[PDB]
């Protein structure tokens, strides 16, 4: 009964989203293979508007990425648009081509309102989609070439092929921004003015004044013995950043463009588009601090589940014990001085302030995103689990879309972090002075952080989410205060 020939597909008079990264709900109507809707977390949905009742028996839908994985979702259509009907169910894309595919259903129905309700994909927890659109099959043209063939996907090849020379010149422009040859010369107290014994751990610092203070170094301000700090230069030339360890920390480094006191005392960190990056695993130059529980002990590896790192209470007690320390608090207090204003639909302005990290995924990153027009930032985290095929955004003031008018938090205000795992628990809280506190709790029972052989380490400082701004633009933060607790085993 589908015919290769048929009228127009009607035009949605509103496309809209539970959520998206700036990769808006706009860009699913306008046939572009090039741009795409993506939003994170089972149950979020796009929802295509028709302006009154109209008859569907079908979606076509085009997939990022449609070619390297599977999307799951759902279909539902309304009326009302506040009650909802199932269509289609557990439907898995094709994983085989990027151009639409068709999902029919029988019969017919009748709605102004058609909704994707997203389940991620069979790669990672992305709903990526780069068109929707409700189709009437005894009206409109629904092909063959809609229903994935071997033959589809050799028609596919000239695309493909565009894509990936379109990927490969970005990867190249993106490399060029990697040489990491910028900065004025670091100055290393343990090269320099302090003998360093790096099979020792460092003193605990003792008198940190309650509040920082001016002209004294972060070590002074702060307690430096039990991070390194990420440095996007690269003066040694070995395609690495330049790192920070403990001892040098600990001994009054700063680096007067990127890191070092402010004139209120304030820990200033600052990070360009431009730098080299920590692995190909990232896009992102960063400069940011890496919990080493070591403090200084360099006889202690960086890596494992070691005297270096903590782990969650909920890990088997053969982790429990071989760690620094189980558990874990990570207390900030800062300001934003500056966000990027150059870049993607879902880069410019983000960037990543508090972390907690294992060896290859992050039971937390703590965003902070300004866009360039709206006139405060928001404040929101992800919690990505099961190895990576599971991630939840989490508002906190706002959400990823950063949409947030002049109910956010402005460049300049200063407000305060709370990152607190007790074992399978995360506490996160937001504060701010005369303000309520905003409270997430994350259940990770399910989230396999406990299942053994896991390391833990805080992170804190400005990690870059932008490498497609200009290469000079930069977001800066200023820290008040890094207070990092753990248990002990026994
Ligand atoms: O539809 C869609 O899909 C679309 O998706 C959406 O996009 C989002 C998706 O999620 C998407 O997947 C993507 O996600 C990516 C994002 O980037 C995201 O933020 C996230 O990033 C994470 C990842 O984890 C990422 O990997 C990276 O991790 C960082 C991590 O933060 C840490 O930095 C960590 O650091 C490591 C690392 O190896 C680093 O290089 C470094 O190694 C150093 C260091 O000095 C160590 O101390 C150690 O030192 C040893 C050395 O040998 C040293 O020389 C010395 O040696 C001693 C020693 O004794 C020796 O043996 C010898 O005798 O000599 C001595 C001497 O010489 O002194 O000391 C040693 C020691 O052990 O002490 O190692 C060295 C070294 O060089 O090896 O530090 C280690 C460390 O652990 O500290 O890892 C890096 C890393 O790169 O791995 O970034 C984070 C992050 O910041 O977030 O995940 C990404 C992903 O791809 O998964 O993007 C998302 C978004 O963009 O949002 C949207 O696009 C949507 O629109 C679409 O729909």
């Amino acid at each position: 009964n589908n015919k290769e020939t048929g009228e127009a597909l009607l035009t949605p008079v509103d496309a809209t989203a539970s959520s998206h990264d700036g990769n808006g709900p706009d860009r699913l109507i306008d046939q572009d293979l090039t741009t795409r809707w993506s939003s994170a977390g089972d149950g979020e949905w796009a929802m295509l508007d028709y302006g009154s009742v109209q008859e569907f028996d079908a979606v076509q839908a085009s997939f990022s990425k449609g070619n390297e994985r599977q999307s799951k979702f759902d279909i539902q259509v309304s009326v009302d648009g506040e009650t909802w009907t199932t269509v289609l169910e557990n439907q898995l894309s094709s994983g085989k081509a990027i151009g639409l595919e068709r999902f029919q259903f029988e019969p017919a129905v009748k709605a102004r309102y058609v909704r994707y309700v997203g389940h991620g994909n069979t790669k990672n927890g992305w709903n990526s989609v780069t068109g929707l659109a409700a189709v009437n099959c005894s009206i409109n043209a629904c092909p063959a070439s809609q229903i994935i063939t071997s033959d589809v996907v050799a028609a596919e090849a000239v695309l493909i092929a565009e894509m990936k020379a379109a990927e490969k010149a970005r990867k190249a422009a993106r490399k060029d921004l990697r040489s990491g040859n910028f900065g004025v010369a670091a100055v290393y107290p343990c090269e320099t003015s302090v003998k360093c014994d790096t099979r020792s751990a460092l003193p605990v610092p003792t008198g940190l004044p309650a509040t920082p203070v001016a002209g004294n170094a972060p070590s002074e301000n702060f307690d430096m013995t039990h991070w390194y700090l990420s440095q996007p230069f690269d003066h040694d030339k070995n395609g690495k950043p330049d790192d920070v360890s403990e001892w040098n920390l600990a001994n009054g480094y700063q680096h007067p463009e990127i890191f070092y006191t402010a004139d209120d005392g304030g820990l200033v960190f600052k990070s360009y588009v431009k730098g080299v990056r920590t692995s190909k695993n990232t896009k992102y130059a960063r400069t940011e601090l890496r919990e080493m529980m070591r403090r200084g002990d360099q006889s202690i590896s960086t890596k494992g589940v070691n005297k270096n790192n903590w782990v969650f209470s909920s890990a088997p007690e053969a982790d429990l014990e071989a760690a620094a320390g189980i558990d874990g608090v990570l207390e900030a207090t800062l300001k934003i001085d500056h966000a990027t204003t150059t870049g993607n639909a879902n880069e410019v302005g983000r960037f990543i302030i508090g972390q907690i990290a294992d060896q290859n995924d992050e039971p937390i990153r703590l965003y902070y995103r300004k866009l360039p027009n709206q006139p405060t930032g928001a404040v929101y985290f992800a919690h990505e689990s099961q190895d990576a095929t599971k991630e939840d955004f989490y508002p906190l003031v706002g959400d990823m879309t950063a949409e947030v008018g002049e109910d956010g938090i402005a460049l300049g205000e200063v407000f305060s972090y709370r990152i607190d795992v007790k074992g399978n628990t995360m506490t996160v809280t937001l504060m701010r002075e005369g303000k309520d506190d905003v409270v997430q709790v994350v259940d990770m029972s399910n989230s396999g952080y406990d299942v053994g052989g896991k390391y833990m380490y805080f992170k804190a400082g400005v990690a870059n989410q932008n490498i497609s701004g200009d290469l000079d633009d930069y977001s800066q933060a200023t820290f008040y205060q890094l207070d990092v607790s753990h248990d002990q085993y026994k």
